[PDB]
């Protein structure tokens, strides 16, 4: 796909915001925190020997979940594209073209972006319990758009240092989407 306009008089307030996402993108801070978590360093002292190690998981309920509105957007699901890097405009984009050639524009099933409680869940158009894809912003490492604003992708973590890049088509542009998802971050 060859993108490029001949000229232009004035720039729209929607594009400008999209340009930024095209420059470098949006990196999630949390992800970083999850890695290096500040903790006490008692290392200092008269202790330099001994081997130990334990593990466990305690559970306890408290408050109750309440009803909270949600944001739903209309978009298509090109598919999932495996990557080697957690971030990088060259990694996310590359994936786009990959899925683009994989299936046609009509091949992509019309889905809906369910943005709630900082959770990105791609719910089918008709089916609500389909949960075609389940992504959590808190886990989202990097996200950005392709050469074209209409194309919107994002990188998510599944497990075992794994990263998946999903693409979605937005209309008219991915400005209302790239903004709704970011706010969740």
């Amino acid at each position: 796909g060859s993108s490029g306009s001949s000229g232009d008089a004035a720039v729209t307030p929607e594009e400008r915001h999209l340009s930024k996402m095209q420059q470098n993108g949006y990196e999630n801070p949390t992800y970083k925190f999850f890695e290096q978590m500040q903790n006490s360093g008692p290392s200092s002292g008269i202790e330099g020997r001994g081997s130990s190690g334990s593990s466990g998981s305690s559970g306890s309920s408290g408050p109750t979940p309440k009803t909270e509105l949600v944001q739903k957007f209309r978009v298509q699901y090109l598919g999932m594209l495996p990557v080697d890097r957690p971030v990088g405009m060259d990694t996310l984009n590359s994936a786009i073209e990959n899925l683009m050639t994989s299936s046609s524009k009509e091949d992509w099933p019309s889905v809906n972006m369910n943005v709630a409680d900082a959770t990105v869940t791609v719910i089918s158009e008709k089916n609500e319990e389909e949960v075609l894809v389940e992504c959590r912003v808190r886990f989202l490492s990097f996200m950005g758009v392709g050469k074209d604003v209409h194309t919107f992708a994002f990188i998510m973590d599944t497990g075992n240092q794994r990263f998946e890049c999903h693409v979605f088509w937005c209309e008219p542009n991915a400005a209302n989407v790239s903004e709704a998802v970011q706010a969740a971050c």
